């Protein structure tokens, strides 16, 4: 019923991450949609039990990595080994503390806006200031 | 590597232009907004963004239920021309009206009876996020 209803609205899979006292922190999150365009926007979900979560949500800037749709298998292998100390990956730490993964096409710099509750998870409303694209990389579709 | 902007990087990402409305005191008020999207799906919660100048959000957004007509892709003609009706006192449109006060328009494939959740400044305009409480299929 639900699913069926919001087919026609597709939605990404990030990963979210920082370096926080030199230590990389990440987690991979769904639902990831922009919210507002200008000025820059973004949501994405969180489950409640996440532990790495209560360590990034208070950092002064995340780093959004977008895998891809939520229904790609191949992002969500991505989004597998970013829970796995990011294995297997190349990581870039921008000097806010934001981390993207190298090898993904698009890098979002944000900030946390608004936390609203939803059922087992959390929306992450979120500013975006930076965004960065690599030309090596095939866009998302 | 080379920086860009969001509206560059999403600009071929689907979101939805909708018709907001409700019965407010026997009167119909309804508006049209853009950048649509779900933000949870179990719960169902969507979004979309409405300008601050909007005279008709105030009369709005305070109200008990608000019906979310889907009208379409916002960037397809068809789906915007609703939306002029909609803005257009629902010319031509035949809507329905609940009894909690929500208003849908016939002939969209969508219905979310809805609640406001959250409101987010964004600039010139404002984050709508809403719980959605009942969803009908056309």
């Amino acid at each position: 019923s639900l699913r069926e209803a919001f087919g026609h609205f597709p939605s990404g899979v990030v990963a979210i991450a920082a370096e926080v006292n030199g230590t990389l922190e990440g987690l991979a999150a769904s639902t990831f949609v922009p919210v507002s365009l200008d000025p820059p926007l973004v949501s994405f979900c969180v489950q409640n039990t996440s532990t790495t979560w209560p360590k990034l949500k208070d950092r002064p800037m995340l780093g959004i990595s977008v895998l891809g749709e939520e229904h790609d298998e191949a992002a969500r292998t991505l989004a597998a080994k970013t829970g796995d100390r990011f294995a297997g990956l190349e990581t870039v730490s921008r000097p806010t503390g934001a981390v993207f993964i190298k090898g993904t096409a698009l890098w979002l710099e944000s900030a946390v806006e608004q936390l609203i509750p939803a059922g087992d998870h959390t929306i992450v409303v979120l500013r975006v200031n930076e965004v960065t694209v690599d030309a090596n990389v095939a866009p998302i579709v």
